[PDB]
């Protein structure tokens, strides 16, 4: 076409406006795309969907089971279809399995939303500027290259059984106003550079506006430590939330800088409505954790880019850290990364 942005921006901006894989996202979910098509998707279903959840919430806290369930089922399904080849939303935590499938759904209808939005520029960079967000490739000879690559490495080599990883291209990103709506919190203490994987599907909604908390109606329940925004310390751990495969081998992982401060530790899951007071944060602790003595500091932000060891944390149900913020600006995203995952099967 007769794009001006660099080729790694263009295969990026392709990438995240697909609407096929949008379909197989909601496919991947086992919705009906016959019943409900994505053109149909909208926010306000995704809201009362939202909210037949939170009803099994309540309906569980008080105690009841497999009447008013098959009701409040039959209204999420009838709401969003499925095809099944109806399992019950009371029972194995499915309250959780549909709201993040809800969660997906969400940024799935702003980026469909978006691409339905002059003959001067090609639709890439038409596309492109409704992110409202600066893009640009970073060198890989750099400084950031290569403490960014180094982060990578160190990382992922635990999940060696399970998959490889390479770095294709590296994106520094500046999305508008997220450095003036986090400007208060760089006084606080303890920021670090995290990851933070999704599936492409997301990151038209994750770039245009920010990483967002769920919204009021989604049930607390449904999320392991309560409605915040999930970070990792090790790419093994936020590259499982790529959804990548053998045959969608490519995969995104953002870094953002996390104003943490004084993080309320746990050691299995907790589905937190609000912090204790002096705390700023969670952190999930894991049985596996960056050698600390490989952190490096960077403009008074740590980078805990060390091999991965053994914590020492006993009595924990989490393998890797985990770390929650509960205010959206407390996150100030820096860089997307573009990966190749190679699968051993
Ligand atoms: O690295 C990690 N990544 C992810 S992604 C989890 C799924 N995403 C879906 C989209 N979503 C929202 C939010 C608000 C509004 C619309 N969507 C947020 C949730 N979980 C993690 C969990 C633990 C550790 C690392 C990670
Ligand atoms: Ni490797
Ligand atoms: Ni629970
Ligand atoms: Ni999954
Ligand atoms: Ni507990």
């Amino acid at each position: 076409h007769m794009s001006k942005l660099p080729k790694p921006v263009q295969d990026l901006i392709k990438m995240i406006f697909d609407v096929e894989s949008m379909k197989k996202a909601m496919v991947e979910y086992e919705i009906d795309l016959q019943k409900m098509p994505l053109g149909k998707l909208s926010k306000r279903q995704i809201q009362a969907a939202y909210s037949i959840l939170s009803e099994v919430q309540q309906a569980v806290s008080q105690g009841s089971s497999d009447s008013q369930i098959l009701d409040l089922s039959n209204r999420f399904y009838t709401l969003i279809p499925h095809d099944f080849g109806p399992p019950l939303l009371n029972n194995a935590d499915s309250v959780q399995a549909k709201v993040e499938m809800l969660d997906n759904l969400l940024d799935i209808e702003v980026a469909y939303s978006l691409l339905r939005g002059d003959s001067s520029k090609d639709p890439i960079d038409v596309n492109y500027e409704k992110l409202k967000t600066d893009i640009k490739v970073v060198d890989r000879d750099s400084e950031e290259a290569e403490i960014i690559r180094k982060y990578v490495k160190n990382t992922h080599a635990t999940t060696h059984n399970a998959y490889d990883l390479e770095v294709i291209d590296i994106f520094k990103i500046e999305r508008e106003g997220e450095c003036q709506r986090y400007k208060p919190f760089k006084q606080l203490h303890n920021r670090r550079l995290l990851w933070h994987g999704s599936r492409t599907t997301n990151f038209a909604g994750i770039l245009s506006q920010g990483l967002r908390i769920a919204p009021p109606e989604a049930p607390v329940t449904g999320y392991m430590f309560g409605k915040g925004i999930y970070f990792a310390d090790m790419v093994s751990k936020s590259a499982n939330y790529c959804h990548t495969s053998q045959g969608d081998p490519i995969g995104l992982i953002l870094l953002g800088e996390v104003a943490l401060g004084n993080m309320y530790e746990l050691k299995h899951a907790s589905h937190i409505s609000k912090l204790p007071k002096g705390k700023h944060s969670v952190k999930g602790l894991g049985k596996t954790t960056p050698d600390p003595s490989a952190n490096i500091s960077l403009d008074g932000v740590d980078v805990p880019l060390g091999t991965g060891i053994s914590s020492g944390v006993n009595d924990t149900s989490l393998l890797y850290n985990e770390y929650i913020v509960y205010d959206i600006a407390q996150v100030n995203l820096k860089y997307l990364l573009k990966l190749k995952f190679n699968f051993k099967t």
